[PDB]
């Protein structure tokens, strides 16, 4: 079989040679019990730099050992890029949601061979779904790799919002102190009322590390969650988004992107937001429509926005989110640390076993299989 | 009486007329059941900006309709400065830790009518202890105001760290993505060993924080935590900094700056650190050997260095943590949040109205009373004097 893997360039300055540090902590399962990824064996040492092109997701020796080829480029975006011109006949496309090979409808029809794409992280919104389910596409992701990672992600943007953290640090860089100047736009975080759009693996950790904050914590779903866990966290419940926005201080979107949460937050919807308001968003960039976001803290409605997901990606140079006062962004990271990357190259290996070995692929790890959506797909997206 | 006030500048564009929300949250006591402070009223409206020169931590009417004269000024350093001509017979001295009057010897000598020290935060190192002890001045500050608001910092400041925070922002800021020259340098917190030295308020509000992050929590303090926090957050007692180093991911110093942790990180015991180690200090600057640190960053023994508190301040324009590899610095603002102002600044006129009408101040606020540490300062400090170098 032929895979065609895209991955991002690796380091301005070259591959690197060595690490920070000698070892990464040892985790045993995710929060409620899913094992971490199993593949038969892997061919890297975790704590490597494996989603750049040099690092090949580690796949290279496994794969030409079975027969097959493996097409890495970082080449991506376009009809004369290498990915496009490879489509054609490869079998198998693997794509990172930070530098994603997008599948659009276009696409997936010149791709006669397709038979898996594969998402080597979270989140496979950059495949048209309703496509795949029409050609029989199987569209699977490694479910949980980073869900950790980004609740992370999640808790120091929403305190480096809220604390004015990014400002203050460019004074001290410059030579300044200018401590009213940092802080004029500076609160604690303690006592503030936090909302979560999803309770999901990423939302239900935020909302863990939220807990010893003192913050008074919002959520919906569309999944309830049990009275218990609800009584647990002391969460209070909004059946709708719109019902949540206006007692928050701060609101994070936790949800997938699909056709019912697209452009949730726009220039209507930001209406409902208390003036002063922050938002984090560390899910996808189409959850907001792009110049309604900048708008906002144009006009001083919201007091910060921070996130790591933007559309389309790579952003272009001049996106405005960049540089729209009180932004606290960075490219698409936060679900490609090291420890992340050792994670989802496992599982990427364990779901291509399975695959070219004809053994099912963990229903968790499915989005679209056999023409329906499936396992997590079935649970979190809509067609 | 003569009370100096030693405020910051006010924004460079002016003092505020407009803030970004209409409220601040409402908090009732702090954790273990402390009382916010209890002035008999407050002159400002919580969320103001009140540490600057036009704010005057809300205290003139008060002052002035009491027969107390009000000198407010920002220049504090050195000889010729507005403080120092004006000591020479203030009653009262009172400067926050972010932009601190420092009260070396020298000063305290010429301070003829000095009789108290008010430290409107927490931290009285900027004062000579054992000076005001030898003459009998009170020193209090306002015990437990930004405790919560520092606790913070240290947690957005670890995350910030180890996630490579501020080097990805600078690429999105300049028109960048460059995913891996982001990543070759972060990781994920979850199940790192972390380590607090001390576990007063800050220590232990950072510890429950740090808790559902699912990493292993160590601690050391000179007084040991009862065996159920202990078991509670599932800690690990070290009787010596220097036992608990080698073993943590992440340092956080929580401790007060006395002779005992003067200098305390140093190039000796910078070696007991593993390799690619994370030091977060919202505490004080002189816990740490300025060049020490940066050399260890640069020497890869360190893989980020983070906090707010600097020595002397504020910082000369060339101080190396501003431009050091891998540092999370900010200026000395965590305790000076508007939301930890107006508690402060509450806290300021409750001692200053004890103070003045003879009613006692209470326990949980001095450090130096009657020729002696006392309440908090015996509790956790040790006498001497920590301003040298301050000019
Ligand atoms: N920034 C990054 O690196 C990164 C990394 C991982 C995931 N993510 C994003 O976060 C999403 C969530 O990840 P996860 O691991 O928590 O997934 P998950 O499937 O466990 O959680 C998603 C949650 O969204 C809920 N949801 C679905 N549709 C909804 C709707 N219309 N309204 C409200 N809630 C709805 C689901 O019921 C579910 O509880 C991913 O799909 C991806 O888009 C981004
Ligand atoms: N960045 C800022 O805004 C800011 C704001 C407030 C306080 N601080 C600093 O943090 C310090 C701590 O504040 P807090 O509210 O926790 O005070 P606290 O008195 O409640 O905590 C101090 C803790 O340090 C412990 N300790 C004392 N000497 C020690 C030693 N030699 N070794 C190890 N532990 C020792 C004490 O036993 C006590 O548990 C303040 O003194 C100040 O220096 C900085």
């Amino acid at each position: 079989a032929k895979v065609l893997c895209v991955l991002y360039d690796d380091p301005v300055d070259g591959y690197p040679k060595t690490y920070a540090r000698d070892d990464l902590p040892k985790i045993d399962h995710y929060p409620g019990g899913q094992t971490l990824p199993t593949p038969k064996a892997i061919d890297f040492t975790p704590g490597q730099l494996l989603g750049s092109v040099s690092g090949e997701l580690g796949l290279r020796k496994y794969l030409e050992s079975n027969g097959h080829t493996l097409v890495v480029t970082s080449d991506k975006d376009g009809p004369d890029s290498v990915f496009e011109r490879e489509l054609v006949d490869a079998d198998v496309v693997i794509s990172q949601p930070f530098w994603p090979a997008y599948l659009t409808p276009e696409r997936i029809a010149k791709a006669k061979n397709l038979k898996l794409a594969l998402t080597a992280g979270i989140g496979s919104d950059h495949v048209d779904l309703q496509s795949a389910i029409d050609r029989n596409v199987t569209v699977a992701e490694v479910t949980y790799c980073n869900s950790i990672s980004v609740a992370e992600h999640v808790v120091m943007m929403i305190l480096s919002l809220v604390r004015n953290y990014l400002p203050s640090h460019e004074w001290a860089r410059k030579g300044g102190w200018n401590i009213a100047d940092c802080v004029s736009h500076a609160y604690d975080l303690e006592a503030m009322h936090v909302g979560t759009v999803a309770a999901g693996r990423i939302g239900l950790a935020v909302l863990r590390r939220l807990a010893p904050f003192d913050v008074h914590l919002h959520y919906t779903d569309r999944h309830r969650l049990p009275e218990s866990v609800e009584k647990e966290l002391n969460l209070t419940w909004h059946a709708t988004r719109e019902d949540m926005y206006p007692v928050c201080d701060v609101v994070t979107l936790n949800c997938p992107l699909h056709p019912e949460t697209e452009h949730m937050i726009n220039d209507e919807t930001l209406k409902l937001f208390k003036r002063g308001a922050y938002i984090v968003n560390t899910a996808r960039g189409k959850l907001c429509d792009r110049d309604a976001v900048a708008r906002a803290l144009e006009s001083g409605r919201l007091a910060g926005y921070a996130g790591d997901v933007w559309f389309p990606q790579p952003a272009p140079k001049d996106h405005p989110w960049r540089t729209m006062p009180y932004n606290g962004m960075t490219p698409h990271i936060s679900g490609t640390t090291l420890t992340a990357q050792a994670r989802y190259a496992a599982g990427t290996r364990e779901i291509l076993e399975c695959f070219f070995e004809g053994r099912p692929i963990r229903d968790e790890y499915l989005i679209v299989q056999g023409g329906a959506l499936a396992g997590t797909g079935a649970h979190s997206y809509s067609k």
